[PDB]
């Protein structure tokens, strides 16, 4: 149909795993992580993960909310904006066996090139500047309220804002099935 009308925006450190930001980007796995643009190349480290503490991990309820999302493509879209490395990202995604195919990532830039997930005001603004967004439900979850409320100032300067549901919890009190019947009772279409 080429038309998008319900986005998810979703943080990823802190909101999707269990531990903020801050102490998991310098952290040696997700160094490591960085630069492995494959799965073969990720997957090596998936022993490290599993015995990692279990903060780091991408939460037993995200996991769940990532995959009934999914099942509602393409009439809900799920974009993950983040200051981290796309490869730490999909590693993880891929540890836990989440198919992330039309999951859309703005992440950090490689070296000195500033990627998309750095600005998350910006990243927000130009994902729903693309042609084919059109006005609709807004999920937006970040576990950290400045970041969160840039989220949501891209929606508002867009015009975009008029149904939003924004949640900031701390890392692990992510209320998401909750928010799961959010999107079904603001997406009519989705209920199918
Ligand atoms: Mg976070």
């Amino acid at each position: 149909e080429g038309r998008v009308k319900n986005i998810v925006y979703l943080d990823f450190d802190g909101t999707i795993t269990g531990a903020h930001g801050k102490e998991v980007i310098s952290s040696p796995l997700c160094e490591a992580l960085s630069t492995k643009a494959t799965f073969d190349e990720r997957m090596r480290y998936k022993n490290e993960y599993d015995a990692s503490d279990n903060k780091i991990k991408i939460t037993e309820n995200a996991k769940n909310f990532l995959q009934d999302v999914n099942k509602l493509h393409p009439q809900v879209k799920i974009v993950i904006i983040s200051r981290n490395h796309e490869n730490y990202i999909k590693a993880l995604l891929e540890f836990e066996n989440i198919d992330h195919r039309n999951i859309i990532i703005y992440p950090r830039g490689v070296g000195n090139t500033i990627g998309p997930g750095e600005d998350k005001y910006k990243a927000v603004v130009s994902h729903e500047e693309k042609p084919e967004c059109l006005p609709g439900f807004r999920l937006i979850c970040d576990d950290d309220e400045v970041d969160g409320e840039e989220m949501c100032n891209g929606l508002i300067h867009t015009g975009r804002s008029q149904l939003v549901k924004f949640h900031n919890e701390k890392p692990g009190q992510f209320k998401w099935g909750e928010y799961f019947k959010e999107i079904l009772t603001n997406c009519d279409i989705a209920v199918k």
